[PDB]
């Protein structure tokens, strides 16, 4: 038990506005460290058609682009690679000890498939629960990393739907203030409405929550 308290603050049955949600989501973030803020939802297509399926990029308006320092992780050529398309920091599997001293001065880690062993295995205590470690379908893995990290860079991050119809992205962390948070939520939306497939019939966003790592979602409405 940690969270009698946590679900008095939360109707179950309401659609909050995304104003409300912002300010909301913050309160219900009172544990350790930045917590993550996301965006879910369930969309109306089939899932197992190709033609349906829902793929793109937001480009978030507070958060990111530049200003976020990026390390990268990697091996052989590819160190040089990382260097070449302007990580903040590159390191081969030395850095690691660097971390795991207490060095955090990053936003954002990228790796390359080979050095994920010892990251996932040395570092999955320290950067899995702040949300920083590099993994497959978050797009932080890869052995093209000089692309990965020219489209974080960029202030780009991507979008996919999962087997079960949904799809989420990070938008934001618990101590954004209120309303950057709520003009990255709607910027998530307005992207997502516009990847809309073709043929999808009927209700494309059938329901939109706002959530943070591990705490209560809260229901909004997509056009507030
Ligand atoms: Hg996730």
């Amino acid at each position: 038990k940690r969270y009698r308290a946590l679900l008095e603050k939360v109707d179950p049955n309401k659609i909050y506005t995304i104003d409300e949600a912002a300010h909301l989501v913050k309160e219900l973030a009172t544990a350790k460290f930045d917590e993550t803020v996301e965006v879910h939802a369930k969309l109306g297509i089939d899932p197992r058609r190709s033609d349906q399926n829902v793929r793109g990029t937001v480009s978030l308006p507070h958060g990111l682009g530049k200003q976020v320092r990026v390390l990268a992780i990697a091996k052989g050529e590819k160190i040089k690679e990382a260097e070449e398309a302007g990580a903040d920091y590159v390191g081969g599997e030395e850095i690691i000890q660097k971390i795991l001293d207490g060095w955090m001065d990053f936003d954002a880690v990228v790796a390359t498939p080979d050095v994920m062993g010892a990251v996932g295995s040395k570092l999955g205590r320290i950067l899995g629960p702040r949300g920083l470690l590099p993994n497959p379908k978050a797009g932080t893995v890869g052995f093209n990393i000089g692309e990965i990290i020219r489209e974080i860079k960029a202030g780009r991050i991507e979008f996919r739907n999962d087997k079960t119809g949904a799809i989420h992205a990070p938008v934001g962390k618990a101590c954004f203030p209120p309303e950057k948070l709520a003009d990255n939520i709607r910027a998530f939306i307005r992207a997502l409405e516009a990847h809309k497939p073709e043929g999808a019939k009927g209700t494309f966003l059938r329901s939109v929550y706002v959530t943070t790592t591990m705490g209560p979602s809260v229901r909004i409405n997509p056009h507030s």
